[PDB]
């Protein structure tokens, strides 16, 4: 055999979507239980209860690299927190089909009086050769389609921007992944083309989005002409604004304040 099919985390119960390689003795329990803070997984309600009363953690275990109102993001090294990032990944694998030491993990949380509650995360290669600025990305099911996923995406590109590099998520993307990325890409590019005469290489330099990713989005928006083996921006500001009212490309409800990001390349 039996797999893990149900987990309990904070106050949510979540069915699994995919096989996750927990040990055999864990998959056989009817349900599984975790710290919403330290992410220890457990086999029984009774040992969950003891842990709830003993665990001192009230937030993820890295550096709080971003903060604005009750939204915070945590930078967690793969070498420095092997077990945590190991449990994060097995949590991730229940909802993704896609060693933790080569990676850094960025934990999205909304905070209250009790602590910083995990909502979603993304990982990324400390140094990526094919320039993947995202390895894995995931909004926990109870939080999906509320802007958290598009926030994670926006955060990964602001990191790239502070890095003087362009990036692209590792493939493949979940169906949600595809949707969230076209939306984020489109909203960003349109707003640029709403104010500013710019080339594709120039759009990529502003946004850290790869040119292939820029091309295919403007392609999808039908805003590029093809001239003798060259892609050329060609957009009416009218059609620009028409696309912005589309629910597919409407501004995301929650947004990354670059001032509130305190990170160092
Ligand atoms: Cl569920
Ligand atoms: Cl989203
Ligand atoms: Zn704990």
């Amino acid at each position: 055999s039996k797999y893990v099919d149900k987990i309990h985390i904070g106050n949510y119960e979540i069915d699994a979507w995919y096989f996750s390689p927990f040990p055999e003795d864990y998959g056989k329990q009817p349900k599984l239980w975790l710290c919403e803070y330290c992410l220890k997984y457990m086999k029984y309600e009774k040992s969950y209860r003891f842990h709830l009363g003993q665990c001192q953690w009230r937030q993820p275990p890295g550096k709080e690299i971003y903060r604005k109102s009750n939204i915070s993001v945590y930078e967690v090294d793969g070498k420095d927190h092997k077990i945590y990032c190991q449990n994060l990944c097995l949590l991730a694998k229940l909802f993704l089909d896609h060693d933790v030491e080569p990676f850094v993990f960025y934990i999205l949380t909304e905070v209250d009086r009790q602590g910083a509650h995990i909502v979603g995360y993304f990982s990324k290669e400390k140094e990526s050769p094919d320039g993947n600025n995202v390895a894995c990305i995931l909004t926990l099911p109870p939080y999906q389609r509320r802007g958290y996923g598009k926030f994670l995406i926006a955060f990964s590109y602001e990191l790239s921007k502070l890095e003087s590099t362009v990036g692209s998520p590792e493939k493949p993307l979940s169906d949600l992944g595809k949707l969230s990325y076209r939306s984020y890409w489109s909203w960003v590019l349109l707003e640029i083309l709403r104010d500013f005469t710019l080339s594709i290489k120039d759009l990529s330099q502003m946004t850290s989005i790869t040119q292939n990713d820029i091309i295919s989005t403007l392609q999808s928006l039908n805003m590029v002409k093809y001239w003798k083996g060259q892609h050329v921006i060609c957009v009416t500001p009218k059609l620009v604004e028409e696309h912005l009212k589309s629910a597919q490309y409407k501004k995301p409800p929650i947004t990354v304040d670059s001032v509130c990001l305190k990170w160092a390349p």
